[PDB]
């Protein structure tokens, strides 16, 4: 039966759905950890017992217990990316798309969901991998992964709660696909891992820890990357925000043992409810339990890794959109409203870039003030609105995945860069905000095929065409067609540094992506910052 | 007789002159100080003791002693700022152009030249004063100081070279001239100075001091401002320099006493020799012996006076060349040649700003460089020469007076400002140069008046329509005509920041000078050096 497959952790039954007026299969919520309950929480997972009988995969898992955005019930803009499932503990598993009939041997893509490593699901609309394993004829996965305290409590030193469990999480969904993907008629030697946000730094992550390189042959990274200054902390302060849950839910902090202890007995959202309080600072995008570097996943820091070339060599296709800091801004800048144009004061202006540069002295503050600021019309409200946009996307996505970009491009073996500038049709969100944070994801799931979502003609064409550009570079290493007529995405290099716009205008080449903001947030201000 | 007039220190007799086929006459070479000659050498002046019988003032007084440019030989372009009058230390005189007939009482117009404080003459053909007198029919003097270390070497404490004694040679001057214009047809109550660069310093300082503030009515500055960067120094840099110059000429060094006798028995030309080695940095438009802060001539700081308003309260009308600094790059910076585009490599522009700003650390040096690098076209050779003309420019002399005037119109009566950027036609530097510093001269002098000049007809009527500017300002404190039809110089304020540009194009209003530029020079750069 095409639905039934024999893997190495027992037999699976999958389901056959509808995509486009055809059919595909689909095994969802398939386990590959044990649950990581009681005892286990905020331990590295571990594999799943095999079991006797037939796993039903007809329906989708639960999502893993995170915070819940409420901050507009009701609307869809904000509701599509909270979980669409029970919560649990129990919420290591896997979904598989795979296409009909069966393929013996093709590419297969992995994907990791972002959100902030504090939310996120494998099962959200968006996610829906049939449109494009059945339109590019992939076998696609989507894997789950613990987040927030749950998945990155970090407490060094002690093997209870030694940090990045959710990255292992990551890491043992992989080695199932790795190890059991070929009977479902993936090539386990051709995949490739995506991700968004977290995802695309988790994916980044990956490429780095030498405990993971092995188990997938390419990467893409949409919107983050391993450097991002939210997506790590120090042992230190990893162990300090630890600690700091624990005192916000009056445990006993002795020792690691009775802090962990104490944590285990809570209730789920015990501890998401406390989960914000531990920021060292007041800030906007900055998440409390994110990877740490210990050591071990990671061996040193980040940055010595990607001077010295150790990290896994491969090709890598990976671009930002052009609006990543609005999402931000709405949710925590003062000034910033859904519902209004939300033209910045000064004073407004001022107070967001304190909080989007937490770590910064009063002269970082200026810097960066004046790098952004028009000085010749100070108060347009549009420009103070738009220049902290810029500010929040160039400091926490843009510039740090540019800085990743140039370092990996010296050792790996081809680059592809996008800017993904094109506001959908029918989004839900205000003007302001432009190219939102997550917005490219639809077309590259390709929603805009559905003709009931209400997208255009050109955007149903864009979806295909960033589709065809993602598998094929899936399968090839390469997004571009062999002897295609279409226009050519040319490779990054170190020295030309060529990127393309993705949108539904006819391609168009570029040069340095926002270079002269990126020598600032790379070069010019943690000099300034390390010397004052 | 026309030509004969008695003052209060004697008779004194004139010459005509022809002027655009007319006359008027001149009184050249008038001693106002005893001659700072010998045991008087870097002393106060002193008044000129007066004379009996009839002082000849047919002929043009010596030029002080001063370096000389040999950098190009035979080079008008360079040559026609050298002395064209044998120097010496008996220099203090002054020349007054007085229409015919004799004006009873008209508008005085007093010029102080420019020339870093090291050198200058009252003598240049572009000080001819005889076209601005007599077409704007007002009486024009044009004063002298001594320059160098003869004006300027500074020992605070003693009151053998207490420094400053240049800006007192010109307020002695200032006081004949309130004494005894009166006789020459000059209204003593309403007299302007203007100058430029050191000059436009020297009538800042004016402004400012309050021994000289009652010595004239009105102020114009051309290209400098009392606030600019190589202006002044401070006691300490003062002594500093002249124990240094001492130290060249192998003096003793025991006591101030020991150090000046030594100075005063040593030739001119010998300390003219050793000038330029007592700078402290590799530098490039930074002068030797310039005013010092004292305590005296200066009560405090320029700032702290800037700031809380101690200084005369007038109108002013002030300005700056749209390339000032492209001079003083190609005499000091590697790359820069007369007789090439001068299109400068990374190599040589990271050479030339830390020329430029010579008293900033490496992080300033970075700063500098992030605001005027284009990092999407880094290699751009003209990019960079240009690039380093606007920082010396900046630096040097636009943002200083943009300070100096948005400070100044806080308690002012009234401010004119301008933006001059009309490249003469028959300028002999080349290209790369745009408008020169200094160029602005010719111009408010009338040159493009006479035929044999070369000057195109819109030249011409560029030159009436700045005379005209300058000669209503000095006579009304307004620059325009009561009633006229021409379009208005608008008013600087300090809300509206409004100024005019001075070509051959029709007005044009613009506002906020080099803002974003200005906002770096005086905000930014000078916290990021305090607080590094
Ligand atoms: C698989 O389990 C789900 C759980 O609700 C159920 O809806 C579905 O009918 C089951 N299918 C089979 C064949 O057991
Ligand atoms: C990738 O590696 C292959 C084999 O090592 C080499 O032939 C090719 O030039 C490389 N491509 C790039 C873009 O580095
Ligand atoms: C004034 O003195 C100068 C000095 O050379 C001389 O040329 C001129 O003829 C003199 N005129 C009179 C009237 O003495
Ligand atoms: C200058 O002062 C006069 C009298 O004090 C006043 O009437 C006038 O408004 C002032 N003008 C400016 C521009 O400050």
């Amino acid at each position: 039966s095409e639905l039934l497959v024999n893997t190495k952790s027992g037999k699976v039954m999958g389901t056959r759905v509808p995509v486009l007026s055809s059919h595909i299969s689909a095994f969802l919520g398939i386990p590959f950890a044990e649950p990581p309950v009681g005892n286990m929480r905020f331990r590295r997972p571990e594999p799943k017992k095999p079991w006797s009988g037939v796993w039903n995969a007809s329906t989708y898992p639960n999502n893993c217990q995170q915070y819940v955005d409420e901050q507009f019930p009701g609307f869809s803009g904000s509701e599509m990316w909270n979980p669409n499932r029970e919560m649990s503990e129990d919420c290591l598993y896997l979904n598989i798309w795979v296409p009909s009939p069966r393929p013996k041997s093709t590419t297969v893509m992995v994907w990791i969901y972002g959100g902030g490593f504090y939310s996120g699901s494998s099962t959200l609309d968006v996610y829906n991998g049939k449109y494009l394993a059945y339109t590019e004829e992939v076998v696609l996965v989507s894997l789950s992964y613990r987040v927030g305290a749950f998945g990155f409590l970090a407490l060094h030193g002690s093997q209870e709660a030694p940090g990045n469990v959710g990255l292992l999480d990551q890491r043992m969904a992989l080695q199932w696909v790795h190890d059991n993907i070929q009977f479902f008629g993936g090539d386990p030697k051709t995949v490739t891992i995506f991700g968004e946000s977290a995802g695309g730094a988790s994916v980044g992550m990956h490429i780095l820890s030498p405990g993971s390189r092995d188990l997938f042959r390419r990467a893409i990274l949409q919107s983050g990357s391993p450097n991002c200054p939210w997506a790590s902390v120090s042992v230190a302060e990893g162990r300090r925000r630890a600690v700091e849950l624990g005192r916000n839910l009056n445990c006993n902090l002795n020792s690691d043992e009775e802090l962990i202890h104490c944590l285990r007995e809570k209730k789920p959202q015990e501890l998401i409810d406390v989960e914000w309080n531990v920021l060292p600072f007041d800030s906007i995008f900055r998440f409390s339990f994110v990877p740490v570097i210990d050591g071990e996943f990671f061996p040193t820091s980040l940055e010595s890794m990607l001077n010295s070339g150790n990290f896994k060599k491969t090709q890598i296709l990976l671009g930002v959109n052009k609006d990543e800091g609005s999402f931000f801004l709405l949710y925590g800048a003062p000034g910033f409203s859904k519902d209004s144009e939300s033209k910045i004061s000064r004073e407004d202006f001022m107070s967001g870039v304190k909080l989007s540069v937490p770590h910064a002295n009063d002269l970082g503050l200026d810097a960066v003030t004046l790098q952004y600021t028009d000085w010749m019309d100070d108060n347009n409200g549009i420009k103070n609105r738009d220049g902290l946009d810029d500010i929040v996307g160039d400091h926490n996505v843009i510039c740090p995945l540019m800085h990743f970009v140039n370092k990996y491009t010296k050792f790996g073996n081809g680059t592809y860069l996008y800017f993904f500038n094109h506001r959908a049709s029918n989004l839900v969100w205000p003007e302001w905000m432009g190219v939102i944070h997550g917005y490219e994801i639809e077309f590259v799931f390709g929603l805009p095929l559905v003709k009931e979502l209400n997208y255009t003609a050109e955007e149903e064409a864009l979806s295909r065409r960033i589709m065809h550009y993602w598998a094929t570079f899936a399968k090839t290493g390469n997004p571009n067609e062999p002897h295609s007529q279409e226009s050519k995405w040319p490779l990054f290099t170190t020295k030309e540094q060529k990127f393309i716009d993705l949108n539904t205008e006819p391609m168009k080449v570029h040069q340095r992506l926002r270079v002269q903001m990126c020598v600032f947030w790379n070069q010019f201000l943690p000099k300034l910052l390390n010397a004052t």
